[PDB]
């Protein structure tokens, strides 16, 4: 199909986020590339407003599931690529257990040959010395499954999943995710059977980078359907 063919090679990625969390306003710019043939993402993010007022790991899911590797036998379930190049809206509520929430609205689409993720993020109800505003989360990331289901009235999909962020005391900060995606364009899009994305993510630092930043290497494979 038209959309899937845009992802057979390495595709440059740009990410741009504006955020307001409890009145802390910030912006992040990211660059990198994706190779959906291998489910592979490499991205580097820079906070362009100074210090990021929330922990970098809490923004990983917000900062391009069109780069998931869908096995050939699951091609008919890949909503994300099918919406391209016109793109999709991706909205979430991320609920941090016993703390605040993020609401995110993003548009993921091509600008020329570059895949762009533009996000507006709003966070409210955070505790001043909770794990988020108190910066008590470890700089690392666990592997998780993203459970996808069709959302036919929206011509799209929804997803649910639980992210667990390690806390510096050894505990875990749960971030429940609810997600809805809607296509922007008028091409046919794929409405999938239930399945999941199996994600692993590794966070690192650029030793030469003095701005506040995050390097992400991520691998994602679609799964849960045998034929
Ligand atoms: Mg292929
Ligand atoms: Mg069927």
């Amino acid at each position: 199909s038209k959309g899937e063919e845009l992802f057979t090679g390495v595709v440059p990625i740009l990410v741009e986020l504006d955020g307001d969390v409890n009145g802390h306003k910030f912006s992040v710019s990211g660059e990198g590339e994706g190779d959906a043939t291998y489910g592979k993402l490499t991205l580097k993010f820079i906070c362009t407003t100074g210090k990021l007022p929330v922990p970098w790991p809490t923004l990983v899911t917000t900062f391009v599931q069109c780069f998931s590797r869908y096995p050939d036998h699951m091609k008919r379930h890949d909503f994300f690529k099918s919406a391209m190049p016109e793109g999709y809206v991706q909205e979430r509520t991320i609920s941090f257990k016993d703390d605040g929430n993020y609401k995110t609205r993003a548009e993921v689409k091509f600008e020329g040959d570059t895949l762009v993720n533009r996000i507006e993020l709003k966070g409210i109800d955070f505790k001043e010395d909770g794990n988020i505003l108190g910066h008590k989360l470890e700089y690392n990331y666990n592997s998780h499954n993203v459970y996808i289901t069709a959302d036919k009235q929206k011509n799209g999909i929804k997803a649910n999943f639980k992210i667990r962020h390690n806390i510096e005391d050894g505990s875990v900060q749960l971030a429940d995710h609810y997600q809805q995606n809607t296509p922007i364009g008028d091409g046919p899009v794929l409405l999938p059977d239930n399945h999941y994305l199996s994600v692993q993510s590794a966070l690192s630092k650029d030793p030469n980078e003095k701005r506040d930043h995050m390097v992400l290497l991520e691998f994602v494979t679609a799964a849960g359907i045998t034929h």
